[PDB]
């Protein structure tokens, strides 16, 4: 599923990560879109030989399970294919725990690159919430 943007703030609202340790939702939609163009199908394989899954490219050598990336932990423990979903429950639950870890958003490149320390209210602006 490609969500538009407004409907994916909406539904990640819901989903409770508005202020999710602090992130507040426009970080999230930011990430999402530079992650995966608001894509829950996206995949990306790193040069590791892990692969990154979903609306928020989570990573299979922590994350989740792939069958494919040795010594590898499943910290979310779900398939990675979970993460493709068109309901964003695995990812969201996943990327809180992800969030919670130490280093916050930080684990995320393209919100790093991105989004941090831009505007980022400016990717909720317009929307019905
Ligand atoms: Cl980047
Ligand atoms: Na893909
Ligand atoms: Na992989």
């Amino acid at each position: 599923k490609v969500f538009g943007r407004c409907e994916l703030a909406a539904a990640m609202k819901r989903h409770g990560l508005d202020n999710y340790r602090g992130y507040s939702l426009g970080n999230w939609v930011c990430a999402a879109k530079f992650e995966s163009n608001f894509n829950t199908q996206a995949t990306n394989r790193n040069t590791d030989g892990s692969t990154d899954y979903g609306i928020l490219q989570i990573n299979s050598r922590w994350w989740c399970n792939d069958g494919r990336t040795p010594g590898s932990r499943n910290l979310c423990n779900i398939p990675c294919s979970a993460l493709l979903s068109s309901d964003i429950t695995a990812s969201v639950n996943c990327a809180k725990k992800i969030v919670s870890d130490g280093n916050g958003m930080n684990a995320w490149v393209a919100w790093r690159n991105r989004c941090k320390g831009t505007d980022v209210q400016a990717w909720i602006r317009g929307c019905r919430l």
